[PDB]
């Protein structure tokens, strides 16, 4: 279309031009908060997992709403569900800036915000205030996960997890145990966890799901496949940044501290989405993320395992055209590669 080529060559690197990137991304959660944005969902978008319908399998990733500011925003930018956070139990600042950095030569990201967050009764609150139209959102195929974390001087990590579970797992549909912001003790972890969540009633008890990191050895992948079947977690969101460099970043800051994003993480995230199905035999849904900026990469993905997908750097290069963009090139890749729908590319790459 003529906005997604207004936006990528003109309007965003405009934007990126005058505003830091830490400014532009709270200039963008103002206007998307007041629906200050620029394709319809077929039913062959539709996915049905963790107890939920899905109008569209592209998701918006953790850290772009990371307080819960501009849920009804996303939706309208076309978003098939929406993850907020991490927020963590206390509020707390973050690291000092800057703390973000754009590689525009990579189409990459760095990032050490450090769990900035206003917290677990803020952020309460806000749900709260628009609790019965996110209900009618998720009946209606537009659920809300709400993506928890634990504070920087926290002691007691699994009590951490424990508080957002009791006081955001009523208001979510599905919850994610972050443990990858850049094998007993995980098990101890998610069993508190699980514990606290089945104690929530049946109409606000959501689906757990563990988010892990991309730089994992092979034996933490087999440990974390072996402790997800066991005690029954009900998906993983595969991946969060990665602390490597790959060979070949050209950005001037590619040295500084953080967890990359955008496109080099882009096949280190789905190799680790085909890994871990293969590891749990198909069995544990997981959401993809990692590079995600167009229909061939989302279904990339999900062949390799991916029930639903997300992105975030594709956003903050491409803007918010770039949803339709990934939702349409998709439909069409399905189309000629003969799937009947999503559903049906669901780890396809296994079964050849
Ligand atoms: C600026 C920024 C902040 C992030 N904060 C969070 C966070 O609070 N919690 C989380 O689980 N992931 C967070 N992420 C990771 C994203 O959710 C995602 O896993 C990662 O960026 C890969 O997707 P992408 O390449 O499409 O950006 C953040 C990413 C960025 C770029
Ligand atoms: O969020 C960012 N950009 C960014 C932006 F500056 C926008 F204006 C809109 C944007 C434009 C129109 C309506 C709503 C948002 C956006 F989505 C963005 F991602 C961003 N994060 S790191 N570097 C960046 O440029
Ligand atoms: O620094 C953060 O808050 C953050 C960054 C990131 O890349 N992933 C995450 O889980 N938290
Ligand atoms: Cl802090
Ligand atoms: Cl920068
Ligand atoms: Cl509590
Ligand atoms: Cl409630
Ligand atoms: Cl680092």
């Amino acid at each position: 279309t003529g906005d997604e080529r207004f936006y990528a060559e003109h309007l965003m690197p405009t934007l990126q031009g005058l505003l830091d990137p830490e400014s532009a991304h709270r200039l963008a959660v103002r206007f998307t908060s007041l629906g200050l944005l620029p394709f319809q969902d077929s039913d062959m978008l539709e996915v049905r997992v963790l107890g939920h319908k899905f109008r569209n399998p592209v998701g918006i990733a953790a850290g772009f709403d990371k307080h819960g500011e501009a849920v009804d925003g996303l939706y309208k930018m076309g978003f098939g569900f929406v993850e907020i956070g991490s927020v963590t139990p206390k509020p707390q600042e973050g690291n000092p800036r800057p703390r973000v950095f754009r590689l525009p030569e990579d189409q990459a990201v760095i990032n050490r915000y450090g769990f900035n967050s206003h917290g677990l009764s803020v952020v309460e609150h806000r749900l709260r205030a628009r609790q019965q139209k996110q209900a009618k959102l998720t009946e209606d195929g537009l659920p809300l996960g709400v993506n928890l974390g634990k504070n920087k001087t926290s002691v007691d990590a699994a009590e951490d997890y424990a508080e957002g579970v009791r006081v955001l797992g009523p208001l979510a549909d599905y919850l994610v145990v972050n443990v990858s912001s850049p094998k007993a003790e995980l098990r101890r972890l998610l069993t508190k966890v699980l514990q606290e969540r089945d104690g929530l009633r049946r109409v606000h008890r959501p689906a757990v799901l563990v988010k892990i990191a991309p730089d994992l050895t092979s034996q933490d992948k087999e440990d974390i496949a072996s402790v997800v079947k066991e005690l029954g977690i009900d998906g993983l969101i595969v991946t969060n940044t990665t602390v490597s460099r790959p060979a070949g970043l050209q950005g001037a800051l590619r040295s500084e501290t953080g967890g990359l994003s955008g496109k080099p993480l882009r096949d280190l995230s789905t190799q680790t989405i085909r890994e871990m199905y293969a590891l749990t035999q198909g069995r544990v849904p997981i959401i993809g993320v990692g590079g995600v900026s167009s229909g061939q990469d989302a279904l990339e993905k999900i062949r390799a395992g991916a029930s639903l997908v997300q992105l975030y750097t594709a956003l903050t290069f491409w803007g918010p055209p770039v949803v339709g963009k990934v939702k349409r090139e998709l439909e069409a890749l399905l189309k000629e590669q003969g799937f009947g729908g999503v559903t049906d590319a669901i780890g396809a790459d296994h079964r050849r």
